[PDB]
């Protein structure tokens, strides 16, 4: 009967918190009675679980409870889940909301595969990605490749419910535990779980709010290392299927471990490094095989070799001399053809937007420069990227402003080259070109009317460098293609966006107008002013007003009258019904087309 | 000397606590005041120097000094001025001389004409007195015997123009005074139809009172492409189409009205075209212009950066640019370097004025220097520089150009309080109509030490990602960015020698360095922290902190913190003693 069981835990949460999310699980394309909803409350100190309880009383579909307290999130959702009818289950966080076509098109995906967890699209509001590797396309069978097919390892997943129960997978229920979502992931996948990427629908949305968290749990450096470890130990006592152990521990190994032997040495205190990096040392010796290094790219294992030497000062040199490796991608060429948006793009790694990055031809060798004093004490292929120079990776890549929803650009062609630039230096150069076709990520009806974003992704001896693409000239085009107004322009901060649906900027400005051209009907009431510079291809009928005021009258009263943005034989033009108006004299036109007024100084003699 | 004060709603105690910091016998300069108050009459009781537009005409005759200044409120007057102005205009007879003016911002004043010393400096004509602010020096005799004075009245615009133009038509002889920073300017016409009035009434005084023609179609060039032509470039993307349409016409009005056609065959090829459109009235294509000059500029990268004997070197890198991303082009049509330009606007225009050939010779290339607790500015002597013009793809031209230089720091030295503050590195480069002096940059970390002859110089790429020069630890350690080679520690039990040599850093001459030291226990969070002497050596391309304890009353392993010039370091030294 139940399809959904939807999993929030609240503690001191008020009703207006859920604002959002109450809004979000209503636009639900499923039928209400098709779900439910489990709100389970952590004993909540002040007087909000009495709002909660009293709202749901007007929803058959909404359950409450509240338990005794136990800070933290696990035992709410442990309680809900034995509490939910539904097929499947999802843990909505409060700060969170969901897409409207969420439910419907997840659970006719897990049903029609037979599928014991869904790990559907997640978006979040910061970043220009998010599950780039594992959001591309969907797979059904996503748990052949591995147990990788469940990252990036949030919660927010739809997990059948009775796979969850005769497994008996749940959250842990005692002490605090960091990456307790990675544990109940990696429950799920060794119990045989099949997996499904559901990757062509953005389904949930994971807010950023503000998270000052001020806890000095996870701000404890010992507690953190305490983690780690047990982190570790888990992955080494459960996970035994060697091709998912080993990704694990390569994974982590690289994020956590290693992840604080680069730029973490530039910004943390002498003590504070002592402190980890000795954690980090005794973790690698005894936890970490030595093979799992055979997995890492060059400057990885140059980071694993001189961990386990305990020689923190080469690493707090090499931190120095890699400190802002980057690749910024110029706009070279920005032009509409036919119905998409062609783009191309240059880029070449440097330091901080500036100086070349370089790497030394020595004998038939590409090296990493670095000085000779730290250079004579690794392995020689360590900082030989001679084998790494056929692997660069460029591409495009956009995002929604308002929906925070990401996606790889695809069709894209692009060539990365390693040019002598002097002596024996090497500097390496990228070329790019892709389309855009706008209507390969308009999903919801709120994504007509947006600014996307465009940004570029590069890889590359071990760097990733995803940012957005941006111009120096001033870039100004629009374009009038099958009923949507199109416009890519160097935003404020110095970014390439795209405007459609006219929501930051108004075409009939950024197009100009024939001034000398306008033609006024008298017989008919038709005013015609023709757009200058735009790219008009197919019909395109957008409906919007004209405010009218007499030249000269200082409190002049607007008569505001109806007017069309009408595309059509690769020609724009605005034209301004009149009717039947009394109208006699000089009189200013500003076109008003989807909430946008122009500033062009239109006037008009009648 | 004698100074004039002029109260404007007085600030007035700063001002007499600046004034009396000079080096000249007090007793040979004078202070003059206007207000026509019962806190200035108590002022000039306490000591006898201070006598209690329209207020300084007043004061003018008032005065008894060979030489006058104008000092307006909040403005400074460095050490040594008031000897070496003295000194400059005595020896050398001048009615007016234009010392070395200093501003806040910025990385030159006067670049052109405060270059290099010049007591003869009339003979090039009304340039000399470029930039004509009322804070030069000015006789007594030349302004009384000519009658030139502050125009009284309503508050008049650019009247230091008017002051500076009035006493050059009367023949006067002026020096150029580069060698000493004088005067600094800490600053601190709204209505169109007011600023346009003014403007007509600045050209009509040109042609009305300037009589020597080489020194009227300067005015008459240098203004019309300042303040009639600049509102043409980037002023047109920043204002409402109400104030470009009602200052646009102003601005075609005049050049009608005042502007010969003459006057633009001296300007270079882009202000020719602001010309050209502006007296077609074309405002459209002046805006289509204006985005397409947004934004060209020219950002300099720190290819290498060393220290060599005695002086500091750098090898730099430039390319123009818009926006310091993609970069600037010109187009190589038949045998002429044209700028690229839609058709539209091509065709409407002359065809040689968007043609480069001929100005493809004249880039430049050059360094300079800034004092950030002086704000003083400086050119870097001794340099070699190259533009070149490379072909990129197509017919597609780009500009880029490499540097070499040293720097000398003894050059930039002349206050005692110059020897200890922080400098700042910065590069101009000028082409095609276009200047682009920025400061001097760098990505990757640069951190590099030096000891030479007492100086302890540090090049580091400062947080803004900028090249600084600290000298005489102002703003970094320079124990702490050379490094400490902890092994090779010497410790003299007998007489208390605790040697510390630094690892990299560049030694020259001799340097002796003096301070102190800080000592703690091991661990123990605290306990009495006593301090000791210490002290930093630099022999034979070397450089040691050796540390003092003729009184030792210690016992175990104990925390080093040594404090070089009120600069301690991160180091760790723990010593055990
Ligand atoms: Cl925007």
């Amino acid at each position: 009967d139940i399809k959904i069981s939807v999993v929030v835990p609240t503690y001191n949460t008020e009703l207006e918190g859920l604002k959002n999310l109450m809004a979000s699980i209503d636009k639900q394309t499923m039928n209400p009675d098709e779900y439910e909803l489990v709100f389970v409350d952590d004993g909540s100190t002040t007087d909000t679980y009495e709002r909660l309880q009293e709202f749901a009383e007007t929803r058959p579909n909404m359950t409450v409870k509240q338990i005794e307290n136990s800070g933290w999130g696990s035992r709410p959702r442990n309680i809900a889940t034995k509490m939910a009818k539904g097929e499947y289950i999802l843990y909505l966080d409060h700060d969170d909301t969901v897409f409207p076509e969420t439910f419907e098109r997840v659970y006719n995906f897990g049903k029609e595969n037979n599928l014991d967890v869904v790990s559907g699209k997640e978006v979040r509001t910061n970043g220009w990605s998010w599950g780039w590797k594992q959001f591309s396309e969907n797979n059904p069978h996503a748990e052949e490749m591995g147990i990788e097919c469940l990252l990036p390892m949030t919660p927010h997943k739809f997990y059948k419910r009775e796979f969850l129960l005769e497994n008996d997978i749940t959250f842990d229920d005692g002490a605090r535990v960091l990456w307790e979502d990675v544990y109940f992931n990696s429950k799920a996948f060794i119990h045989g779980a099949k997996v499904g990427i559901l990757a062509d629908y953005p389904t949930y949305y994971w807010i950023a709010t503000g998270a000052n968290n001020s806890s000095s749990f996870g701000r404890d450096p010992h507690e953190k290392w305490n983690q780690i470890n047990k982190l570790f130990n888990f992955f080494k006592d459960n996970i035994k299927e060697q091709r998912d152990l080993d990704f694990m521990l390569t994974h982590w190994y690289r994020s956590r471990v290693l992840g604080i032997l680069g730029q973490w040495l530039l910004k943390n205190n002498n003590e504070r490094i002592d402190i980890e990096f000795n954690y980090a040392k005794k973790l690698a010796e005894e936890l970490i095989p030595a093979y799992i290094s055979e997995n890492l790219d060059k400057n990885n294992q140059v980071k694993d070799y001189l961990l386990r030497q305990g020689d923190l000062d080469s690493l707090k040199k090499l931190a120095q001399i890699d400190a802002g490796i980057t690749a910024l991608s110029y706009v070279e060429d920005a032009y509409f053809k036919e119905d998409k948006l062609f783009f191309k793009t240059s880029t070449k790694m440097t330091y901080e937007d500036k100086e070349d990055f370089f790497i030394e031809k020595t004998a038939d060798r590409m090296e990493r420069i670095l000085p000779e004093e730290i250079k004579s004490k690794l392995p020689k292929e360590f900082f030989d990227y001679s084998d790494d120079l056929a692997e660069f990776t460029y591409e495009p890549s956009i995002k929604g402003r308002n929906s925070r929803a990401t996606w790889k650009i695809d069709g894209s062609t692009s060539n990365v080259e390693v040019v002598n630039k002097k002596a024996n230096l090497y500097k390496i150069e990228g070329e790019m070109s892709f389309s855009v076709q706008i209507n390969d990520y308009i999903l919801d009806a709120a994504d007509k009317k947006q600014p996307w974003d465009i940004a570029t992704r590069f890889t590359g001896l071990g760097y990733t460098s995803h940012r957005a693409l941006t111009i120096g000239k001033i870039l100004i085009k629009t374009a009038l293609i099958n009923n949507k107004t199109m416009i890519v322009y160097k935003n404020a901060s110095g970014l390439i966006s795209l405007d459609v649906g006219s929501s930051v900027r108004s075409i009939v400005e950024d197009s100009g107008v024939k001034r000398e051209q306008i033609l006024i009907d008298k017989t008919s009431g038709k005013v015609t002013i023709p757009l200058n510079e735009i790219h008009v291809f197919g019909e395109s009928l957008i409906e919007g007003n004209a405010e009218l005021k007499p030249v000269g009258i200082s409190d002049a009263d607007p008569i505001n009258v109806k007017a069309k943005l009408i595309g059509e034989a690769n020609k724009a033009r605005v034209e301004v019904l009149l009717g039947d108006e009394k109208l006699s004299g000089e009189y200013h036109l500003v076109t008003n087309i989807q909430g946008k007024k122009d500033k062009q100084q239109i006037k008009i003699t009648l």
